[PDB]
């Protein structure tokens, strides 16, 4: 298609490896570039581990309430929000905010912990369906982003479908399903990323990744004034492994979809 044309120009001239898959709700339609290759989620992976909580939460009625101790320790590489309650707590839903909307990887360590292992939000993958994501690592090793290496990865179709049943599905309940699109629409890492190639009267939100190897993802539930909401999954990576960050490739995407 001319989609898939230009798309493929777009990575030719990005020097990487390109990964889209739209889902389109007003139809069904998908448009998929690379849609069953693996791609390192990085902090997409983070999406994942927050709605396991949630589902956790329709049983545990004041799960998201609990409060969970910041210890000095629990602190790697980037925690923006968790480094303002070192020595104190926040609760579950604190910690999913902060790894949703800032992507503190402290954060998403406690929510994993809370799961049980990557074993435990790879499991909720599974039981909503997903048998292509796979969490092997804590954060921040799960962002090695080597390639061919499997682990921590999944593919652009597998990714935009699990968004959809999250966000515009039932595979949460109604609160769950409320408080999660209310934390993807007010993430504040995605500014440059796919919102940067749609037009700003549209509604997104989207969880950002990056990692080695140049890793630069984005997933995003859209939705345009007057118009059946969409699901984009961009996904891009590089073969050097101290690449620098792409975000105008995934704006660029973003760009060429909206065009159709």
């Amino acid at each position: 298609s001319a989609v898939q044309q230009k798309l493929a120009a777009l990575e030719k001239s990005s020097g990487g490896r390109l990964g889209v898959a739209l889902i389109d709700t007003a139809d069904n339609t998908q448009v998929l570039y690379r849609g069953d290759e693996r791609f390192p989620m990085c902090s997409t992976s983070k999406v994942m581990a927050a709605a396991a909580v949630l589902k956790q939460s329709e049983t545990q009625k004041q799960l998201l309430n609990q409060p969970v101790e910041i210890k000095p320790a629990d602190l790697v590489n980037y925690n923006p929000i968790a480094e303002k309650h070192v020595n104190g707590t926040m609760t579950l839903a604190e910690l999913s905010a902060a790894a949703l909307q800032y992507s503190d990887n402290t954060a998403m360590n406690k929510l994993i912990a809370q799961l049980g292992g990557p074993g435990g939000v790879t499991a909720f993958a599974r039981a909503i369906g997903d048998e292509t994501f796979r969490l092997d690592r804590t954060e921040p090793t799960l962002n090695t982003a080597i390639p061919g290496d499997p682990r921590d990865t999944t593919t652009p179709r597998a990714m935009a479908q699990t968004l959809r049943q999250l966000t515009l599905g039932h595979a949460l309940g109604e609160t769950q399903r409320a408080q999660l699109v209310t934390w993807l629409k007010g993430n504040t890492t995605g500014a440059a990323s796919i919102r940067a190639g749609l037009p700003t009267s549209w509604t997104v939100g989207d969880k950002t990744g990056s990692g080695d190897y140049g890793t630069t993802n984005d997933i995003a539930v859209i939705w345009p004034q007057g118009r059946a909401p969409l699901v984009l999954v961009t996904y891009f990576t590089q073969p050097q492994q101290n690449a620098e960050s792409r975000r105008d490739v995934l704006a660029s995407a973003a760009r060429i979809i909206a065009e159709g």
